[PDB]
C-alpha cells in the first residue's frame, strides 16, 4: 500500500544504508534518515545534504512526501529549526533531499553523521509497510 | 470507502485543567480541521526553548483504530512582542503515547515573556488531516482503555 | 478530484492573477501563491496579506488546505519562517490569506511582489489537478459563508 524506496548517493551515506528491505513492524508514521557526516552548523542558516535519493508510492504510484522534524531536533543546548518548517517534496523531484536548518543559537552546534535530526512522511500521513534501502549502483524501482 | 469518522479524547490531568476542560462532548459543525487546546496555567518562558505541559492527556481516533496527530501554531502564539514558534515546526505525536502532552517553544526574542492559562497557542490535527467529528472531554478521575 | 480556486481580491493582486484555468501537469502538491506587491519586512514579526480568497475542493467538497514555505523563502542573506510554521486554513474560511512572517535576521529584508514565498496544500495532501483563477469583479457561492 505504501512504500519507500531510499538510495544512498554518497560514499558517506553507503555506510549508513546498506541495501536491505525493512519491514515497518511498529507501525511508525516517519522514516529517520541521517546525516551521513559530521557537521559543524554556524549561527544562521545551513545548508545540509541528506546524501540519499528517495521515493515513495502510494497504491501503487508514485507520490509526495513531507520531511519533517524529529522530537529531538531541537533541544536546549542546540536551537535548531528546519527553515521552512516542512519540507515539501514533490512526486516527481529526483534529485537529493536537501535541507536547510537554521541554529537560532549564538555559537556552532556540532551534529554527528548517527544522528537523524528528521523524518519522512509519505504524503497523507500514510503509516509505510516496507522502507526499501537500494544499492548506490542500484536503479529505482 | 466514501465517509469515516474521526474523534479526539482530552482528558485533563490537573486541577487548573478542570477550568478550562468539563467533561463535555463538543461537536464540530464548522468542521475547523484543528483542536484549540488551553495553556490552563501562567507561564513565563524563558529566551530559548521552553518545556511547556498542556495538563491533558489526548487520544485520537480514526475508523475506530487509534492514531497519530499533529500539533500545529495558531495565529495567537506570536504576537509583535511575543517571538513565540513551535520548535519543531510541526508536532508529531505517535499513537502509542499516553503521557502528558507537552509542546516545545521556542521563545526568540531577548526578554522573558508571558502565557496565559485561557489561551490556546496551539491546535491539535488528525494525522491525515481529517476534519474531527466529535470531540470527546473525559472526566479527570477516570480510566479510560484508550490511554 | 482536487480543485483550488484563487479569486484576487485586490488590484495589486490582479497583476498577478489573470482569469485562466492551470492545469497541473508536473503533479507538483503545492500551489505557489505570490506576495502582489514590494514589502519591506523588519526584524522580528510582519503581517503580510496575501491579495486572495481561496478555496479547496477535494471530491466535490470543500476542504481545508495549508500554507507552507516554500524552501526559496529563506536564504543567507534573508532568514525568513512563518511564526505559525504551517498556517492551517479551514474548510470554513473564505476571507483573505494572511501570513505572519519573522525576519529573523538584524536588519530590514525587501521581498519583491513576484516572489513565491509559500505554497498552499490541500487538506490531506492530495496533488491539485486544476488551479482556477477567478475574475475579481464577481460574486462566487464557493466562498459564501
Ligand atoms: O526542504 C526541502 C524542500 C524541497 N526540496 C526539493 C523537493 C521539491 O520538489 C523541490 C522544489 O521545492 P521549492 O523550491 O519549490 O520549495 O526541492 C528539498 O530537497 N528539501
Ligand atoms: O511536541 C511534542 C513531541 C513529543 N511529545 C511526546 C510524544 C513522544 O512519544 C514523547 C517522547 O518525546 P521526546 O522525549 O523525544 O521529546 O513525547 C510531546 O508531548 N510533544
Ligand atoms: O497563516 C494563517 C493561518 C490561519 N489563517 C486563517 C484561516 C483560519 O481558518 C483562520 C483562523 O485561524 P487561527 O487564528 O485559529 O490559527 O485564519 C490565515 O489566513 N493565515
Ligand atoms: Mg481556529
Ligand atoms: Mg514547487
Amino acid at each position: 500500500a505504501t512504500n519507500f524506496f531510499i538510495q544512498p548517493i554518497t560514499e558517506e551515506a553507503e555506510a549508513y544504508y546498506p541495501p536491505s528491505v525493512i519491514t515497518n513492524k511498529r507501525k511508525d508514521l516517519g522514516v529517520d534518515v541521517y546525516c551521513c557526516s559530521d557537521l559543524v552548523l554556524q549561527p544562521g542558516l545551513n545548508i545540509v545534504r541528506l546524501h540519499i535519493k528517495v521515493a515513495c508510492e502510494h497504491m501503487g504510484k508514485k507520490c509526495g512526501f513531507k520531511i519533517m522534524a524529529r522530537s529531538s531536533m531541537c533541544t536546549h543546548e542546540r536551537l535548531l529549526i528546519l527553515a521552512n518548517g516542512i519540507g515539501l517534496i514533490d512526486p516527481g523531484y529526483v534529485g537529493e533531499l536537501m535541507l536547510k536548518i537554521i541554529n537560532l543559537g549564538d555559537t556552532p552546534v556540532q551534529i554527528w553523521a548517527k544522528e537523524c535530526l528528521v523524518q519522512l512522511v509519505a504524503q497523507g500521513d500514510h503509516v509505510p509497510d516496507h522502507i526499501n534501502i537500494l544499492k548506490r549502483n542500484q536503479i529505482f524501482p
